[PDB]
C-alpha cells in the first residue's frame, strides 16, 4: 500500500496553522477559520517522485478531550512548529510546543520543521537569523511560509516528509 506520513501542525493561536493546512489541502487562503476547531486532512501528493499520503492534524490547543489528538501526538511521525514572523510572543512560545512533543514521543530525536509564517507582511519582529539560530539549536530545518501567497507551503510539509524519511533510514 501507499506510504502514509502522519504530520501534526502545532504553535500558538493565530500563527496560521489552519490557513497553512487549508492552503496545502484546498489551494486557497482562508481569512477566517474557527480558532477552536481541530481536524485531520488527508492528501495524496508526489514528493521526489514518491506517490504518498499526508495525514495531517491541524491542532487548536483546546482543553476538551479528543482521542484523535492524543493518537496523533503519540503516533505522529513529524511536527511543524509554527510561529508568525510579526508575532514575537508566538516565537517565544515555540520552546513549550517542542518540549510537549519530546515528552509525548519520549524521544530527543523527533522529526520537526520550524515554520515562520506570514512572511508576506512587512512588520517582521522575528528576523531570519533569530529563527535560523533557534532551528540550529534544535538541529531542525527552518522554512519561511505565507499561507496567503502559498510561498513555502509545499516546501514546509515536503521538507518534514524528507526529515521523516531520514529518521526511518537511521
Ligand atoms: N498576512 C497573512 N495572514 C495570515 C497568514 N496565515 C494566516 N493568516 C491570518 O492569521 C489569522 C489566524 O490564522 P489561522 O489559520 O486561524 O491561525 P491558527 O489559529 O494558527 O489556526 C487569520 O486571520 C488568517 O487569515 C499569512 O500567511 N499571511
Ligand atoms: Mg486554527
Amino acid at each position: 500500500g501507499m506510504t502514509e506520513y502522519k504530520l501534526v501542525v502545532v504553535g500558538a493561536g493565530g500563527v496560521g496553522k489552519s490557513a497553512l493546512t487549508i492552503q496545502l489541502i484546498q489551494n486557497h487562503f482562508v481569512d477566517e477559520y474557527d480558532p477552536t476547531i481541530e481536524d485531520s486532512y488527508r492528501k495524496q501528493v508526489v514528493i521526489d517522485g514518491e506517490t504518498c499520503l499526508l495525514d495531517i492534524l491541524d491542532t487548536a490547543g483546546q482543553e476538551e478531550y479528543s482521542a484523535m489528538r492524543d493518537q496523533y501526538m503519540r503516533t505522529g511521525e513529524g511536527f511543524l512548529c509554527v510561529f508568525a514572523i510579526n508575532n514575537t510572543k508566538s516565537f517565544e512560545d515555540i520552546h513549550h510546543y517542542r518540549e510537549q512533543i519530546k515528552r509525548v514521543q519520549d524521544s530527543e530525536d523527533v522529526p520537526m520543521v520550524l515554520v515562520g509564517n506570514k512572511c508576506d507582511l512587512p512588520s517582521r519582529t522575528v528576523d531570519t537569523k533569530q529563527a535560523q539560530d533557534l532551528a540550529r539549536s534544535y538541529g531542525i530545518p527552518f522554512i519561511e511560509t505565507s499561507a496567503k501567497t502559498r510561498q513555502g507551503v509545499d516546501d514546509a510539509f515536503y521538507t518534514l516528509v524528507r526529515e521523516i524519511r531520514k529518521h526511518k533510514e537511521k
